[PDB]
Order: structure tokens, then C-alpha cells, then sequence
């Protein structure tokens, strides 16, 4: 699947349940791994708009070349079948 290779941070606390598990269904379903916490492995972090990152977290994000991304990377590129530019979904940038 299009998301072969990829892991995800899922920061996506204030979504409603429902949306938290379909997200996770499109990324298993897509060869995705995913993972409620931040580490080196992360290739990917989903961050809903309200939830935040901290000073921390944004240096391990930089060290590690992690993506951040919001959750309409993952509903786009499911939708269009093809994984899309990760630069075009990142709340930070």
C-alpha cells in the first residue's frame, strides 16, 4: 500500500473517535505502521489543529526528519490512491 514504510505519530486527541480509528484503519489497511508516541523510528506525525507540539518535541521532529503532517494527508492520499506531498499538509509550515 501507499503508506509501506511509513510510521506514524498520531497526535490527533480532540478528532472524535470515530475519525481517530478510521485514520488508523487507512494507515494499517495501506501498509502503514502507527504509534501514540513520538520516537527516532517516526517517519510521520499527524497533529489535528488543536492539538500542539512543544519545544522538545519539534527538536526530536527535526533530528529525526519526521513529517509533520494534518490528518488530510492521510484522508487525500487515500482518496487519490497515491501517497501526496507531505510538504503541502504540514500545520508548522
Amino acid at each position: 500500500g501507499i503508506f509501506a514504510n511509513c510510521i506514524f505519530c498520531l497526535k490527533v486527541k480532540y478528532l472524535p473517535q470515530q475519525q481517530k480509528k478510521k485514520l488508523q484503519t487507512d494507515i494499517k489497511e495501506n501498509g502503514g505502521k502507527f504509534s501514540a508516541s513520538l520516537n527516532p523510528q517516526c517517519t510521520h506525525i499527524i497533529l489535528d489543529n488543536a492539538d500542539v507540539l512543544s519545544q522538545y518535541q519539534l527538536n526530536s521532529i527535526q533530528k529525526n526528519h519526521v513529517h509533520i503532517a494534518n490528518p488530510d494527508f492521510i484522508w487525500k492520499s487515500i482518496r487519490e490512491k497515491r501517497l501526496l506531498d507531505v510538504k503541502n499538509y504540514d500545520p508548522y509550515k
